[PDB]
């Protein structure tokens, strides 16, 4: 029993965290095999942040301009290339701690663990979700650039996020490990704003199923709903539209608890109308949306 | 910016997780140097049950490597299994017993394999509100102090309310619990007052000031109110511990206490503090400083 916000064990990722210095800028890199991946904004100066030409800045750099530190060991850069917003630094040593890994691009609503690092040193691990507006609500200070998001399903680390910047609202923007940003963001100091955030409906329903599995049924009702009627109500509370794919994804949890997805949708509709009335669901007074259907099954079974 | 429930990097502890099998029971062990520590319930008169066991009855597995047991001893509710091989991945470590209100990271394991890491606090009732299924017994709680892992918890059991009970690494239980299937209940829980205040300072640091007021309070008046809401008494030591956060935000500890006093009597009124509609009590004053300054391990 119990439901906690749970992160994947960070060990396999800690073994890949290095410090990358270019000029005055110092951030984190991901050392996998003989490549160190880091945000390309490490090559930017003070006046090269509003409108930087990264191809122009990178052509002026040599291998010895990039200082890479793995613990107390200075790694030798033997090549450099840029792939979208990520800088790939070829090094003369393959990381012996390189785990089995994949580069995966995630969709909004997906969750992942973040190993927050400063100067190539891991300081903390937390779980978070890709928000529907493509931002993440992380805990990041200056120097956290290059910190990574991942999932460790089985023995393979799926890298899905590299932290790049903080938006004016305190939310964070970054890229997949191929340098492609999530959302309409660019790696420049220009006026950028996160789109209006919405609640990840499929995740709230999954978390309501997790509560049913843990013996919490106070919120259940005798009603069901059509998918269209649920979406008309959900939209009014800034909830993401629930698609047929989401209903199908919730199938195993529906079978395990005996509560049809559209029946749980009716509980959610009612919670949205009434609030909690001093009650909590899984120790929370708000509807939690950062647990996917896959997370609920994993935590409530193995 | 941002405030998350953050755990210590679990890497140093992952290298120590092994699987311990005795008869039909399989749980986790902590392999430090040439000793594997695990709950004694893996084997009730525990001295009588242990005297009937031989070294070869305990199967210890480190990944796909069987560790041979060369000795066994019991220290309170922990079984110490002497192994032939010293763990090469043994970090710098200490065994520390924590106080209720202190936080730590839990590396949940099933069959000697780490599956998740989460942060939690030792409740004032000595239980942890964890997340554990069958096979999690032997999972450990820890803090990281520079490069030294302070082991503070070993998971033993789940109470009927879904909360958890365990011991320090010397086998001494946290709370009035015993390691057997019997009628055991967690005491009435209380809110960790010093941690709520620290989390209110973390909210101020993140730009959340709606709950601040012009008022202050005496420590005695605050404790008379806090006792009415099932909050732990705030001591002078707590006030002193909150000193750096008070200096950093310019809000005196007793001034923040009057904000907590108004929050207890009046509620949040549809508002949230750090994305929460409840007062969070599982972040200590040190956790807030560490997360709002950036300490690395
Ligand atoms: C240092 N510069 C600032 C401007 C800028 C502009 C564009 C880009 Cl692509 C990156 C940056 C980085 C940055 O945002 N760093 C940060 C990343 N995450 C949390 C931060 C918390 C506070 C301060 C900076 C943070
Ligand atoms: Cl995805």
């Amino acid at each position: 029993s119990g439901f906690r916000k749970m992160a994947f064990p960070s060990g396999k990722v800690e073994g890949c965290m290095v410090q990358v210095t270019c000029g005055t800028t110092t951030l984190n890199g991901l050392w996998l095999d003989d490549v160190v991946y880091c945000p390309r904004h490490v090559i930017c100066t003070s006046e090269d942040m509003l409108n930087p030409n990264y191809e122009d800045l990178l052509i002026r750099k040599s291998n010895h301009n990039f200082l890479v530190q793995a613990g107390n060991v200075q790694l030798r850069v033997i090549g450099h290339s840029m792939q979208n917003c990520v800088l790939k630094l070829k090094v003369d040593t393959a990381n012996p701690k390189t785990p089995k890994y994949k580069f995966v691009r995630i969709q909004p609503g997906q969750t992942f663990s973040v190993l927050a690092c400063y100067n190539g040193s891991p300081s903390g691990v937390y779980q978070c979700a890709m928000r529907p507006n493509f931002t993440i609500k992380g805990s990041f200070l200056n120097g956290s650039c290059g910190s990574v998001g991942f999932n460790i399903d089985y023995d393979c680390v799926s890298f899905c996020y590299m932290h790049h910047m903080e938006l004016p609202t305190g939310v964070h923007a970054g890229t997949d490990l191929e340098g492609n940003f999530y959302g309409p963001f660019v790696d420049r100091q220009t006026a950028q704003a996160a789109g209006t955030d919405t609640t990840i409906t499929v995740n709230v329903l999954a978390w309501l199923y997790a509560a049913v599995i843990n013996g919490d049924r106070w919120f259940l009702n005798r009603f069901t709903t059509t998918l269209n009627d649920f979406n008309l109500v959900a939209m009014k509370y800034n909830y993401e539209p629930l698609t047929q794919d989401h209903v199908d994804i919730l199938g195993p949890l529906s079978a395990q608890t005996g509560i049809a997805v559209l029946d749980m949708c009716a509980s959610l509709k009612e919670l949205l109308q009434n609030g909690m009335n001093g009650r909590t669901i899984l120790g929370s007074a708000l509807l939690e949306d950062e647990f996917t259907p896959f997370d609920v099954v994993r935590q409530c079974s193995g």
